[PDB]
């Protein structure tokens, strides 16, 4: 009972239940939780997952203090989760100093040029998708968005550490993509979870009898696929390309280095886990906002005509020159931050702008609510591009936006994942027209569930823009 800590510093929060804290209170989700409680408790709140004490800060000069100002001294690591196994080397589940070191063999592997030069992979499955999409809507009936965008995350990923090219949509049992498709992202509101929240010392016996959140039968088989890729193909040299594990291979071979042939493994799996079901998720809210507002689906593809005549393939710099592009993509983000909340576990006893925070709190960042904070946004449930145009984006506190979190611990993937998004976006565009189906639930209802996702799959009708 660590249940009296919120009132004993005198921080509101709803009242916790024995062994439960407040996790029955996430019965309809993380993100109406947090959006209640902002609305009855103010800008400082605490709650309770089991025993673990939570406080939950919505001030952006706090959170830019959590995130940025002390980030390497109080406030390094995310909360530990479950039995994790070998993945503890994952640079997201890593803590303090073997965090940092791994921050830094990887930063190389997310520049500009290494992206830059994975464009034309990426995009290359662009072609792919919209080949792909091109029979699905040609056809007649609606597509699952979820699907597609599933396939075409799949695709990039694979292709972008070791030339591993399958048109995965098409291949929906070669055993090496139907291992990685595992790889989908915790929902930790399922009873597996709360279990584990509600009995966290359980974590210990399950490590010691080897049972890991990450399925063994997929993170055995990649651990071997690596292997030999590692060697068996490459191992002869001449001719490589400039993916995710090459990078890692080659920065292995010629401050604190050296990233263990199994550190290496737990990067690659967790890059995947990282970016398969976010991508594809994001891209589908934002055919969904596309889809329900037909307005912003031309402007967009104006725009993209123009940057592009007649279908010219989308480039790194043509990518980056589009600003509606760069607008409507944000606007999802906004409205759906499928992080949901960014964490951090305070190391020790500290004052932070007037408020001092226990040791071993979880010091939690709503993003979902501060996104949708009428305080900071216009009509906040609303699709309205404008919001980050040029001319307007200036306004936008970055520690109230918060879609790819802040600071040293931010998502080191994220202009590869806004890269890879837009250039499938322009693809797309640059070739169909998204429109309500009769089956398109609108409007779009969120699962209840731990992840930020429709409630009923999204599907939507796409014609071609001239198709025969
Ligand atoms: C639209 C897709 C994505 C979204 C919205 C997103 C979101 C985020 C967010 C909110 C965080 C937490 C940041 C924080 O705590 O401050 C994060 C972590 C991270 N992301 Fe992403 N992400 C996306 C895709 C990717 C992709 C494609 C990769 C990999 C190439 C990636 C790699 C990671 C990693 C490794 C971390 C942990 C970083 C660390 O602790 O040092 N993400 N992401």
């Amino acid at each position: 009972h660590s249940h009296g800590l919120f009132k004993k510093l005198g921080i509101p929060g709803p009242t916790p239940l024995p062994f439960l804290g407040n996790i029955l209170s996430y019965h309809k989700g993380f993100c109406m939780f947090d959006m209640e409680c902002h609305k009855k408790y103010g800008k400082v709140w605490g709650f309770y997952d089991g025993q673990q004490p939570v406080l939950a800060i919505t001030d952006p000069d706090m959170i830019k203090t959590v995130l940025v100002k002390e980030c390497y001294s109080v406030f390094t690591n995310r909360r530990p989760f479950g039995p994790v196994g070998f993945m503890k080397s994952a640079i997201s589940i890593a803590e303090d100093e073997e965090w940092k070191r791994l921050r830094s063999l990887l930063s190389p592997t997310f520049t500009s040029g290494k992206l830059k030069e994975m464009v034309p992979i990426i995009a290359q499955y662009g072609d792919v998708l919209v080949r792909n999409l091109r029979r699905e809507a040609e056809t007649g009936k609606p597509v699952t968005l979820k699907d597609v965008f599933g396939a075409y995350s799949m695709d990039v990923i694979t292709s972008t550490s070791f030339g591993v090219n399958i048109d995965s949509l098409n291949n929906p049992q070669d055993p090496f993509v139907e291992n990685t498709k595992k790889l989908l992202r915790f929902d930790f509101l399922d009873p597996f979870f709360l279990s584990i929240t509600v009995f966290p010392f359980l974590i210990p016996i399950l490590e010691v009898l080897n049972i890991c959140v990450f399925p063994r039968e997929v993170t055995n088989f990649l651990r071997k696929s690596v292997k030999r890729m590692k060697e068996s193909r490459l191992e002869d040299t001449q001719k490589h390309r400039v993916d995710f594990l090459q990078l890692m291979i080659d920065s292995q071979n010629s401050s604190h280095k050296a990233l263990s042939d199994l550190e290496l493994v737990a990067q690659s799996i967790i890059f995947i886990f990282a970016g398969y079901e976010t991508t594809s998720s994001v891209l589908s809210f934002i055919m969904y906002e596309l889809a329900t507002h037909p307005d912003v689906q031309q402007k967009l593809q104006e725009e993209i005509d123009a940057v592009l005549p007649n279908k010219a393939p989308p480039t790194y710099d043509t990518v980056l020159q589009m600003e509606y592009l760069d607008m409507v993509v944000n606007e999802t983000l906004r409205l759906f931050p499928i992080a949901m909340r960014l964490e951090r576990v305070c190391k020790k006893d500290v004052e932070i702008n007037g408020m001092f925070i226990p040791k071993g709190v979880v010091v939690m960042i709503p993003s979902y609510a501060l996104h949708r904070d009428p305080k900071y946004w216009t009509e906040p449930e609303k699709f309205l591009p404008e919001r980050f145009s040029k001319k307007n984006k200036d306004n936008i506190d970055p520690y109230i936006y918060t879609p790819f979190g802040s600071g040293p611990r931010n998502c080191i993937g994220m202009r590869f994942a806004l890269m890879n998004m837009k250039l499938a976006l322009i693809r797309v565009l640059q070739n169909f027209s998204f429109k309500p189906c009769k089956e398109t639930q609108i409007p779009l209802k969120l699962s209840l569930g731990g992840l930020l996702q429709p409630e009923k799959p999204v599907v939507l009708k796409v014609e071609s823009r001239d198709g025969t």
